[PDB]
């Protein structure tokens, strides 16, 4: 399972900026992807119920099961994820928008850090499951889907523009880190001709 919290990310690439064997350790978390858990309607009956679980319980109140519930709505998202995600950061409202964001602004710029900066055990660490090659290039897509776009064309007549622009500002932003990674994997040469006819493909 992965850490749904910003925290354990903001303060490990602190490290680094230290470096703690221990934290990066459980290291899977630099999937860069929310690919296992998207929006479950067996989720929502778990938070209609107003008791949550995460992989202790906590009790849900109405106020947080809507901050909850725009979440899923708005990005796809698994509802108990999305609660781990409310927790983590404090309550402002959404709050939870920006640690999902922040989260995987945090791991990338990490994968980033790791695969350019080091020339390594821990490079080594990261790319051997590898696997973090794999996913890159679905990391790229991910990205790309206009779930965005058909929020705004049922939008119209209302619109929420400014909510948009700062997804589409971390997304970006996501893109621009992704950059970094796929150069770093090829100065750290992964093997063969297989990756680059995949990449001119993608």
């Amino acid at each position: 399972s992965a850490a749904s919290l910003w925290g354990p990310y903001k303060d490990i690439w602190h490290k680094v900026g230290l470096l703690d064997k221990i934290l990066k350790k459980h290291k899977p978390d630099f999937i860069s992807l929310f690919k296992n858990p998207p929006k479950n309607v067996q989720q929502h009956e778990k938070v209609q119920k107003a008791s949550t679980e995460g992989v202790g319980t906590r009790l849900l109140p109405e106020q947080l099961i809507k901050e909850a519930f725009i979440l899923s709505d708005l990005f796809d998202i698994g509802e108990l994820a999305a609660v781990e995600l409310l927790l983590a950061g404090e309550h402002q409202q959404l709050v939870a928008v920006l640690l999902y964001w922040d989260g995987k602004r945090c791991i990338a710029n990490s994968l980033k850090a790791l695969i350019q900066s080091r020339r390594p055990e821990l490079a080594s660490m990261t790319t051997r499951f590898t696997g973090l090659t794999y996913k890159v290039l679905t990391l790229v897509s991910q990205i790309d889907v206009n779930n965005e776009f058909e929020k705004l064309q049922r939008e119209r007549g209302l619109g929420s523009e400014k909510h948009r622009k700062e997804v589409s500002d971390l997304i970006k932003e996501c893109r621009q880190s992704l950059a970094e990674s796929l150069f770093a994997w090829a100065c750290q040469s992964p093997l063969g001709k297989e990756d680059t006819l995949l990449l001119i493909g993608h």
